[PDB]
């Protein structure tokens, strides 16, 4: 009917009066709110009214016109004023509306004020009204017992005390519940949260969760360790699992830091538990060797080779042209990559004796990648290179200390003291062009040796040689300095690089600074963004160059939008080609994670008429879609192998063959086409120069390893990123500039096993398992899921795909310490008959003694 008479007694004095008229008006205000908010003014003075009972009342009433209205600002700012007369239980859009109006502004409010403090909840700061609405939604959902969202909510709203306490009273103390959860919020806070404290602080806080269930998951234990990257976190990890003593678990868990963690935490976890006495087993483990161990004794035992490919190489493109050499030279130490086999050089001798200048740089410094691992007889094998070996020239003896650095990358320990002595003693010297190819060698190995190290002696010793300002040995002082600070985000360090990428006369070393900037920040994501800003402005394309590189690993793996965006608009808007070349790259990185979405957002560009750009893209798809089979990405790229230009198509091979490794015509048709196409652009004499070289090193990356190896920069276990693999690929995308960092593809190189481990005597059983799929699938070349398993060797080739099929035999003599994975790496047995002969796999180490 009318509101009228209702309306009429909102003039009423006294309040019982008013009150029933508020209320009654309440009932119909969902049909009447057209004629109730011509009384608005009245209804609104009620709640201005200091003396009246029901204010709250009138704010609802308000409130709710202003929403039948369209007038959203004021219905919250009603609703709020509402307080409890507002009800979050009613089911209406009304309460949906205004609840979500809410929440988007106490994140909004939260945020800001998380950055001045942190403890921002325990002061009034925020409006209590709002908070109130915010805390009643949280408290709804735990009620309904919906946790995850609860759980998301309080994530949104920078709140860890409520998260804290929410999963107090939700633990059940089913404590296998309780590790799902703690693992949702942990890969929430990973995957969204940009605020780093804050991020920071909830891994902090589900690691006192994780650590004080009575069940304890070191599974997930390890996942907060690596992402924090924190020695302190994991010595308590390891005091904890002493006292649980099962030898076979600490083992199983030591053999899983070292596949994931990080090279500077695992020394500094090494040093105190060493100084605690600790057992002396697992300090073996932990040193990695044994690791380098079982990977050195695979890859050589499995190889599996198809050399005519090499040979068509290098019968169709002559080694006289130093590019040709090194396009052989490379493809050659990336099929026999870790492989410790030198039987290719060692056949053609002559071959190798028409490299000249840096082609000779390269073809030493490749034994370093046949040889990568192989740490007991690796400084050896150099030695008829080395300097003071007799060598011929500063290339063979420059390329040798490179070579060193490819094999003992990551264990450099003893290798970078060597090495960091050659640099001082030379770094004085001026004018001499044998000391500045000795001076580059030197920097490119010292840079993998001591990467990650965070050493300043190195870092300073370095710095010395960079100074010098000869363009030879000076790029790759710097790529060492970025190498050895990688991740620091050390703001010294990022400092004096800066100034002197200005100061310097030459071009490739300002190049060199601007990747060492890169590297140094790799993985700081918004802490990086100060230095990205200056870099991006600047007017030197080459500084503009490495600010895309900035992003691209300051924000690796990360899906971030504001740097997905601001590299976009770098490749379509920036005047320079090499720099919109390196923004197209970046998103590679940036959206690793992501890889799915990667062809999508890149199909278009690779239509762009733009040359830089076009080849940018096979790159950001090669990156991204590495280890997978990705067919999204095979098809743009498909295009681009018939490319007019000579380097996109090159690009687009290269791409190609990483997203493809290992793949096979019996698992995707297309990769017999896509052979046979690397072949007929070596073997055609029309077919350009820079064609040939990426085709001749595509089929080095196909068949890398012997077959052997995968590249995955996402750890499949952890979800954390592979620094190893990743720094990798970033050099690698150097190549066009300088033709040697090629090899450092090689540490983006993994193997693909699965290796049993007797965990009492550390020793390699033979044993079979079961794989649940079709034989003839997983074969290597001629050069899914089957009811019916087949057996499998222990320590034999296990594609990625396939490890999904992979089943340890129920009734068999050796059963896994933890439940099976599902995917590669060392799996610590347990034996159930120890007295019994089995035969066992002999370490190439062990041989020696």
């Amino acid at each position: 009917t009318t509101a009228a008479p209702l309306l009429a007694l909102l003039r009423e004095n006294q309040d019982s009066v008013k009150t029933y008229a508020l209320e009654s008006i309440n009932n119909v205000v969902d049909q009447l709110w057209s004629e109730i908010s011509n009384e608005l003014p009245d209804i609104e003075a009620l709640y201005d009214d200091d003396t009246f009972s029901d204010r709250e009342m009138a704010a609802l009433i308000a409130s709710k016109v202003y929403y039948n209205l369209g007038e959203y600002e004021s219905a919250v700012k009603y609703a709020l004023a509402a307080k409890d007369r507002f009800d979050i239980d009613e089911k209406s859009q009304f309460v949906e509306t205004i609840v979500s109006k809410s929440i988007e502004m106490y994140v909004q409010e939260a945020s800001k004020q998380y950055t001045k403090d942190e403890q921002f909840y325990t002061k009034d700061i925020i409006d209590p009204k709002l908070t109130s609405i915010f805390e009643r939604m949280i408290e709804k959902c735990l009620k309904a017992s919906e946790l995850k969202l609860a759980l998301g909510i309080a994530l949104e709203g920078y709140r860890l005390d409520i998260i804290e306490s929410a999963l107090k009273s939700k633990l059940d103390q089913s404590t296998s519940e309780n590790v799902k959860i703690i693992n949702y919020l942990l890969t929430l806070a990973i995957t969204t949260v940009t605020n780093s404290k804050f991020r920071s602080s909830i891994l902090r806080k589900s690691f006192d969760f994780l650590m004080n269930m009575p069940n304890c998951d070191y599974l997930t234990l390890n996942k907060v360790v690596v992402n924090l990257n924190d020695a302190g976190l994991a010595l308590q990890l390891f005091k904890k699992l002493k006292e649980e003593n099962d030898e076979g678990l600490s083992a199983q868990i030591a053999f899983d830091l070292v596949s994931s963690a990080s090279q500077q935490l695992l020394e500094i976890l090494v040093t105190e538990l060493t100084a605690q006495g600790y057992d002396p087993a697992l300090l073996n483990i932990l040193s990695g060797l044994p690791t380098c161990d079982y990977y050195n004794t695979f890859l050589l035992n499995n190889k599996n080779i198809d050399i005519g490919l090499l040979n068509k190489s290098k019968s169709s493109l002559d080694g006289k042209f130093s590019l040709f050499h090194t396009a052989v030279s490379v493809a050659n130490g990336f099929m026999h990559a870790g492989t410790t086999d030198n039987s290719f050089i060692k056949a053609n001798l002559p071959w190798l004796g028409k490299a000249q200048n840096w082609a000779k740089f390269t073809a030493t410094a490749s034994l370093g990648v046949i040889h990568k691992g192989n740490l007991l007889e690796g400084k050896k094998v150099m030695a008829p290179y080395l300097p003071g070996s007799r060598a011929s020239s500063r290339f063979i003896k420059g390329g040798s200390l490179y070579g060193l650095g490819l094999i003992y990358a990551g264990f450099g320990r003893d290798t970078t003291d060597y090495l960091k002595n050659i640099i001082v003693e030379n770094s004085g010297t001026s004018g001499d062009e044998d000391v500045d190819v000795l001076l580059h060698g030197a920097s490119l190995g010292i840079g993998l040796a001591a990467m990650g190290s965070a050493n300043i002696e190195v870092y300073e010793a370095l710095k010395e040689v960079l100074y010098n300002d000869s363009a030879t040995s000076g790029e790759a002082a710097a790529l060492g300095m970025g190498l050895c600070m990688l991740g620091t985000g050390k703001p010294e360090a990022i400092h004096d690089m800066f100034t002197y990428s200005q100061e310097t006369q030459h071009g490739n070393i300002t190049r060199g600074l601007a990747v060492g900037l890169a590297l140094i920040n790799y993985g700081r994501q918004e802490l990086a963004d100060d230095l990205i800003t200056k870099m991006l402005a600047s007017d030197e394309s080459l500084l503009r160059y490495g600010g895309a590189f900035t992003i691209a690993l300051a924000y690796a793996g990360t899906g971030n939008n504001s740097a997905v965006k601001r590299l976009l608009h770098v490749a379509v808007s920036d005047s320079n080609d090499d720099v919109r070349r390196a923004a197209v790259i970046a998103l590679g990185f940036v959206l690793l994670r992501d890889y799915t979405t990667v062809p999508r957002i890149v199909q278009l560009l690779s239509k762009s008429h733009n040359a830089h750009v076009r080849c940018g893209t096979a790159f950001a798809l090669g990156i991204a879609c590495a280890g997978k089979g990705l067919q999204s990405a095979i098809d743009v790229l498909d295009p681009l192998t018939k490319d007019p230009v000579d380097f996109v198509r090159q690009a687009a091979m290269i791409a190609l063959s990483m997203i493809l490794i290992q793949q096979t015509e019996k698992l995707n048709p297309q990769v017999a086409d896509i052979n046979k196409n690397f072949l007929s652009v070596i073997t055609n004499k029309h077919q350009e120069g820079l064609a040939k070289f990426g085709a001749c090193v595509a089929q080095g990356i196909m068949n890398a390893g012997g077959r052997n190896v995968t590249i995955q920069l996402e750890n499949a276990d952890t979800g954390t990123l592979d620094t190893k693999s990743v720094v990798g690929l970033v050099m690698f995308s150097q190549f066009w500039y300088w033709f040697p960092l090629a090899h450092f593809l090689s540490l983006s190189f993994t193997p693909t096993t699965v290796i049993g481990i007797r965990g009492s005597d550390q020793a390699i059983p033979k044993f079979q398992m079961n794989c649940y799929a079709k034989e003839d699938a997983f074969s290597y070349p001629r050069m899914k899921y089957s009811s019916k398993p087949y057996k499998v060797d222990n320590m034999t080739r296990i594609l990625p795909q396939q490890s999904r099929y992979i089943s340890f035999i129920k009734d068999d003599r050796f059963v896994p310490v933890r439940k099976f994975k599902g995917n590669n790496g060392v799996v610590v047995l347990r034996d159930r008959e120890p007295k019994e002969p089995v035969a066992l796999i002999e370490t190439v180490r062990q041989m020696k003694d």
